[PDB]
């Protein structure tokens, strides 16, 4: 299959590329791949473990190898021998110039960038470039996945975001104020009939306009925002207090990281998207709102080793308060990268099975799953299992 | 209903007694009670929140109030005002002298004790005293629950434990070497046609002899070993690594506590029962065995504030190792006490619904659930929900 | 001796009052009191353990007992029996209306308040009321200690803060914009010839004007900002990396608390004072600046149980990065309250020994010690010991 | 200078060798080296940063490079580029066959071993081989340092360990039952007039016989047992509670590690030496004994990444209990290796300054410092500083 990655030179993106190729060359295990679990036996009939890559970027380096090595230098999150073995393949992946339209002040932290809007192009002309890039790459086994820096919350508009006609009016009128990069890539993917997933908390396809578009075009889509670490634990663990009829009175979630993701989320406007997505899961699972605090702070020496500190304050029998702590110490690109490969395969599977619109049953992958109040990790896993069985 | 508690002066036992009465007098919330969750609406048709108590003990204090206050003095795990309000009721609960037969060297740590076997009685004569105590108390709405100190692993015997005839032969021949206290209380309960649950990792009714007996008598029973804290988290959290196709390579579980439970488990023979029950859950959930260490150590200043330290070492994409820590800081009697009330109500419900033999669907309460490989907390909760719906 | 407490109805203040009296009535140990350590034998010649209290407040409750009980209800940080035993004594402590001039937006969180500036008084007239209150209480064995809510960083002024003449000009001209409450109480104390200590990060006497005043008047003073918990650990532990020639690359300090202190510090202007005081210690000890983040967030269920989460990222041999975590779980009023009693006794001792100006050797008590670059806890303790020996 | 390392193929030993050479070739910083701190300016007059290595082993691999690479493969605790750069130098370091006499059951975990006692040699003949090996290597700038696996507590003997004549009688009579390997290497070093340090909790030179010998020979020696991680923190942090007049009621110290050190300490007899050395520090600092538990458990996936979990339970004002947690996550060979280089330089310095007998002022390096009750890390550092200034 083929995967077009928005933010193709990022660490999540390059590590998926490194991993896919290491696994194909037979020099890496299949650990981390949800699509490789026993329940999904037979997926390879529809989506074999076979990947060609391209994508859009605003940080233009020569190729995906140079991009992968920049992240490897700082993080060393896989062996030098894996880097070397996949060098050839990754040198042939060259990203195209994308758009950073309305992606917030945090984009400044990426350093030297070049964008379509910087060239003076209108919305219609930007869409045409994005579509031409994708369609020149795409086949009938192609998916588009957004793994680009997290945008701020969009300037929402009922007219421009509430219907497909309103959104196409937005493009026609060149109303840039209401367009964000993530919307434009999602729009392009679906207009081309390509399945789409948004691994970030940027709006992407999660506006009514684009949900209408995906349905009309009969195209499957999924999102939003990869559930990889702290939020994974929160949605696995919060149900335990509910099952035991305990009241959660407080939940603290504090996250420190560096690298480009920590750099972008250092900006208050970009951060808000990620923070709300991490925070809001609690009420959906419990039925009520514990006092919750969720923060992300830049902490440069950790690079992509995002570390989370959580504290849960809870009541039990007779009103007695009790306390639970956790620390997650993990590399973000290592828990994220396989989910990109899994999302791509499950979208391809969904496409071939005639699935259209939001694939709500892929909620398991996401912190803010579209079209569903199923948040509990256990419930989401059962939904994913049962969905695949129903269509297999 | 009526509940006969083996180990009636213990902290789990007295706090269930304090709690039941506080809730009946309308001075405490219903927090902590699984049987009070919305899904179990209508349980009160079969098992209303209404409790009379008695039980067996080897530490003879005057009454359950004096017992409750001894634990309250050291722990202050509920308000002085709750203690005062329930004093009358608890002063009327007087335990009967039980048996500490083959309950290990840790029983020495309980201080001043008096037992049936100390009086020179044979197995048959001990059984008669235990039965007379229970039957003088029991009605058609009576359950027996074991919350006594954890025994060592029994001297197992195919002849004496493998069939009811073999076990009754054991009693007839006065073969004390193969009898443990917990077996004798379980035997007595079931011979009397009373539902039974074992909240400890002592063998109790979990031998083939007594499982045969419960079936023959048409009596429901449940166990073993309350899942309250660290093991609750382990069975909620370990599935997350499986769902995400990660390999757990190591899991460390270190527990410190004081009070009478920490005192008994300071002995190496008593400890082994609790340790194996906490440790063995991992393989059943994952399909394989991470290097696991599970310890319990005495740490007197914590009293009944059992604190657990866990560390999970796990592999993800490309073989990368990553790390997860947790600390549970809770009072053991507060997470355990409501489960005693819930177990009693669900046993009464099961009894009235014609349920007989091991109620395997009550696995949710237990670290070592009888007759089931369902260990995942989420799965167990669904099984409990669905079981109750099926019989309601 | 006599202690006039600014913020007399606060939890630190009332717990010092509760503690002093419990210890005098012989119903509490002397644990927590630095002045009770063997090295300080003979202090009781100059400052016996004997305390009468008064102070200023803006939250007017009837008396210090009602104030103490309000905090006890929420926190239960000492026994009901201690509360009862000291009720009489504390009912006779009645605070006087003080000033909340330029104490930031966080003061709004205190609820119902009444202030001198609210009555329409000028700076000169406010100073006269504050002085009249203190002088009506004071004797030759009286000290004034600031334990009031943390102010924002002041609008600094060279003219008005840089010399005593400039500060007295400020009062004469009624230039309120440059006066803060803490400055006015410190000014009043020193004008009256009374020793002064500032337990908060508010400016207090730590401006050149008031340092000049204390010297001229021959009056000892000490501050700023009680070092009680997280910062205590930081100044004990950071030296270990220096002694071992390790580079600290990052230090994260995250603090959650409730109660009135957490409420006031929820405001961004008030918070800044506390944050800088906690953060700045690192460079002074190490000679360089690790990337440091220090936050305080409101977390209401913890009440006065301030909990801190720290993470230290450090380099050792060959550049290898390594990691250290800590969690402090303590009640803030319990670690602070004895230091108020100790500060008072050491100020009285200093006064009687002819000490004047900043008592820099009391740095041990403080996060931002005036007139000293001695920050290491070990060094500060030796300085305090040696100071007392020199004057004994 | 020259350093003869007992246990020369171990990870602490090989990493000191790797580090020394990387630093000499100018490809590594001097981070981690206490002897490189500003206070020790001028040490290079007596002990320049210049090292030639040899030693004894029982695991015979071809050379120290092969040994270093075996540990590097599993741990990756320095760059492949450092490994490559020092390969030549380390290939020329070839260990000689030593003795594992009475080194406990844990020695079995080292795999394929060869020893002097296995050849049938008497004590006198073993001593001669050990001496011949060392003297063939040694010059006037040579030190011997023990970094071999931790032995069990020795079979102590007043006659054989209490005087030099008694110890030499032991050798003469071939009384193996009372000799341990570490004693024999220490004996040989001192008989040869070479300074000696013991980085392990094995007895080494810490018996009266060998202390008498070092004095008579006018030879400086130091030990015992490198203070590198958890115990470093404990001796830095415990003084904080004393300075603040708090009572420590409980201290838990739980350590997990793998590699060869974790393997040897998995044995109960070997473990006891390390456990007592880690545990006993508390009383010496505080004056009393908190309930303390100290454990080390094998946890193979961590390899040389020893992780420690500590919990401190402490009383403060009015008897209130409060709680402090810490987690140390570090590589043991990285914190240990520079101390070997520092110990060697400070021993050479001591030798040239006419120092003889136990260098008690090197206590800073050690968990069980010989001839001193100075345990507090801060105090030890001041003692080391002042010692060096006095002799410089
Ligand atoms: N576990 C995880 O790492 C995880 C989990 C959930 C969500 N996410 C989200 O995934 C995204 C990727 O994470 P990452 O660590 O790879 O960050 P990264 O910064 O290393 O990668 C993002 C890449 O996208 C590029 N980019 C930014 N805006 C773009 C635009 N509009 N068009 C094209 N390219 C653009 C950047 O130049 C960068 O190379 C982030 O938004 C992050 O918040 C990551
Ligand atoms: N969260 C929890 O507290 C928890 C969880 C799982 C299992 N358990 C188990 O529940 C049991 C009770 O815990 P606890 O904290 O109340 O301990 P406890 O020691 O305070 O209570 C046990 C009581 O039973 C008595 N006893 C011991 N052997 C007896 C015998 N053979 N016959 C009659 N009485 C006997 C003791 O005197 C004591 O009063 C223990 O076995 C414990 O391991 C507790
Ligand atoms: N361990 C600790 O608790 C600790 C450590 C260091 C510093 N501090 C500082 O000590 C102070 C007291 O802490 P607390 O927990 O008692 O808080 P608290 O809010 O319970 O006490 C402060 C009291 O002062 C009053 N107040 C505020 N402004 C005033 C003014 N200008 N004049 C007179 N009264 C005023 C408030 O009404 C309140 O009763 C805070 O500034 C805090 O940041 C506390
Ligand atoms: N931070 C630390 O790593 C640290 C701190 C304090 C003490 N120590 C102690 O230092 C020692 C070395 O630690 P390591 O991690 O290098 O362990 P290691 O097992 O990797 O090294 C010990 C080496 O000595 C060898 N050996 C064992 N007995 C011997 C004998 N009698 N004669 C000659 N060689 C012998 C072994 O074969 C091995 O190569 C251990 O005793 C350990 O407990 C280490
Ligand atoms: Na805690
Ligand atoms: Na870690």
């Amino acid at each position: 299959m083929k995967v077009w990655l928005v933010g193709a030179y990022g660490i999540v993106s390059t590590t998926a590329m490194v991993g896919a190729r290491a696994i194909e060359r037979g020099i890496a295990p299949k650990i981390g791949l949800v699509s490789e679990l026993p329940h999904f036996e037979g997926i390879e009939k529809y989506a074999p473990f076979s990947f060609e890559f391209g994508g859009h970027e605003i940080r233009l380096l020569s190729n995906a190898y140079e991009a992968a090595k920049e992240h490897w230098e700082l993080n060393r999150h896989f062996d030098r021998e894996i880097l070397e073995a996949v060098k050839s393949d990754l040198e042939g992946i060259v990203a195209r110039k994308g758009t950073a339209l309305n992606c917030g002040s945090g984009i400044k932290e990426l350093g030297d960038i070049k964008t379509l809007e910087g060239e003076g192009l209108s919305l219609a002309e930007m869409v045409s470039r994005i579509e031409e890039d994708i369609k020149s790459f795409a086949d009938d086994e192609t998916v588009v996945i957004n793994v680009a820096s997290t945008e701020p919350l969009p300037n929402y508009s009922e007219e421009y975001h509430g219907s497909l006609e309103g959104f196409e009016r937005m493009i026609d009128e060149d109303r840039k104020e209401y367009a964000s990069a993530s919307m434009l890539y999602a729009y392009a993917a679906l207009k081309l009939g390509l399945p789409y997933a948004n691994f970030t908390p940027s709006p992407g396809s999660a506006i009514p306009a684009l949900k209408e578009l995906a349905e009309k075009k009969g195209v499957p889509h999924a999102g939003n925002d990869g559930k990889t670490g702290e939020t994974l634990v929160k949605t696995t663990l919060a149900p335990m207090f509910a099952y035991r009829n305990m009241e959660v009175v407080g939940w603290m979630s504090y996250n420190i990281l560096g690298d480009y993701d920590g750099k972008v989320l250092s900006a208050r406007d970009n951060k808000e998207s990620k923070v709300l997505s991490k925070d809001k899961v609690l009420e959906k699972m419990l039925g009520y709102s514990p006092y919750s605090i969720t923060e992300i702070q830049y902490f440069p020496s950790l690079v992509d080793n995002k570390t989370a500190f959580d504290f849960v304050h809870f009541k039990g029998f007779l009103g007695k308060l009790m306390k639970f702590y956790f620390i997650w110490d993990a590399i973000d690109a290592i828990v994220a990268a396989p989910l990109i490969l899994d999302i791509a395969r499950f979208l391809l599977f969904a496409k071939k099975k005639g699935v259209k619109g939001v694939v709500k049953e892929m909620a398991f992958f996401f912190k803010s799953p579209m079209d569903t109040n199923v948040i509990n990790t256990h419930e989401q896993f059962v939904v994913l299992k049962e969905w695949y069985s129903n269509l297999k």
